[PDB]
């Protein structure tokens, strides 16, 4: 059996060959990631003169859509005046190569995950987080502009880069599960840690869910683990209750699979059902902070700028944006206001 001429294997991904060249411009170096929806090699542009990163996406017309999506966000994005557009990765230019559908970025760096790794999973320090959280609260607000109204839908440390290993700025890649604010035809969203509310209840969803996720990243790159790392769905609603309580009633009265996590008792109020979960709201994020300990397991004290003051600010925050209400939940201008960028 031979795929594509033999340049593809089985999985429909183009078999990356190091040294390669393609269109007499990019001369490949090495794989340097991996994705349902195929590959990300490092090349070097002859013509441009400059590295760039090319997104190699898989021969099948299933993928082949979800990438002209992605296509097309971007470009919308990147046609748009403001600098806050320069916290997303830019798409230089696309291009059909053997069958592929190949999307050329600029080069970047590290992800954040890749960042936690090498602290051993014991966090960067508030100041670094706070950078990171400016940065990402006014991506989020570009991506909230009206004609927009876009949603990441897969916000995780893996999808945040850092431009160069030396500075801070980040980006935000990967729009390949991204839509603009429409109709919840598909539930299932999000990765499992930085899953919503809604989106677990079932319940209908908008640009919100970004920022329930932003909460649960910048507490993980502060502690160094995942706010709420649940198994499966009943799992993760559990870790979340832990720590946020019951959700208020309203919601629940509305959510299509509330049943699937709490029971109503006769009198219209809502408990957690049948089945190792500390007692719902006692687990405080005062405590996993570690805000008068000396931070995560007190590894932060006598540290430049994490007296209580700052991690109250930090605490705040937070639960403004794990807020159960995505009607209530902090908004991205806000965010932006908080005392906890104030200089
Ligand atoms: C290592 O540098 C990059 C630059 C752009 C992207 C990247 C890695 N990974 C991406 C993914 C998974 N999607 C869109 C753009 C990129």
């Amino acid at each position: 059996k031979v795929y594509n001429d033999g340049y593809d294997d089985d999985n429909y991904d183009y078999i990356v060959k190091n040294g390669e060249k393609w269109m007499d411009r990019y001369e490949i170096d090495s794989l340097i990631g991996k994705g349902s929806f195929g590959q990300v090699v490092k090349a070097y542009d002859r013509v441009e003169q400059e590295w760039v990163a090319i997104k190699i996406i898989k021969n099948k017309k299933a993928f082949l859509n979800q990438a002209q999506i992605e296509v097309r966000l971007l470009e919308l994005m990147n046609k748009h005046d403001t600098e806050m557009k320069y916290y997303i990765v830019h798409l230089k230019r696309h291009f059909m190569f053997r069958n592929h559908l190949c999307l050329v970025f600029e080069m970047l760096s590290y992800n954040l995950y890749d960042l936690l790794r090498n602290t051993n999973f014991r966090g960067v320090s508030l100041n670094l987080t706070r950078k990171f959280a400016q940065q990402m609260c006014t991506a989020l607000l570009f991506l909230a502009t009206p004609e927009l109204s876009i949603i990441h839908c897969d916000l995780k440390p893996e999808n945040i880069l850092l431009c160069n290993p030396k500075r801070s700025a980040i980006k935000i890649v990967d729009f390949g599960s991204s839509c603009q604010l429409g109709q919840r035809i598909y539930q299932y969203i999000q990765s499992r840690f930085y899953r919503s509310p809604e989106v677990l209840l079932g319940m209908p969803y908008d640009l919100a869910i970004d920022m329930w996720s932003l909460g649960c990243i910048l507490v993980e790159m502060h502690t160094g683990e995942p706010l709420f790392s649940g198994a499966n769905e009943v799992d993760q609603m559990n870790k979340i209750v832990e720590v946020l309580g019951i959700p208020p009633a309203h919601i629940l009265d509305q959510a299509p699979k509330a049943r699937k996590f709490f029971e109503k008792l006769p009198d219209g109020t809502w408990n957690l059902k049948k089945t190792e979960y500390k007692p719902p709201g006692t687990r405080k994020l005062h405590n996993i902070l570690g805000v008068e300990t000396g931070g995560p397991g007190g590894r932060r004290a006598g540290e430049s700028g994490h007296t209580v003051a700052d991690y109250l600010k930090f605490k705040d925050l937070i639960l403004r944006m794990l807020d159960y209400d995505p009607k209530t939940r902090i908004q991205p201008y806000y965010a932006l206001q908080h005392s906890f960028f104030k200089k």
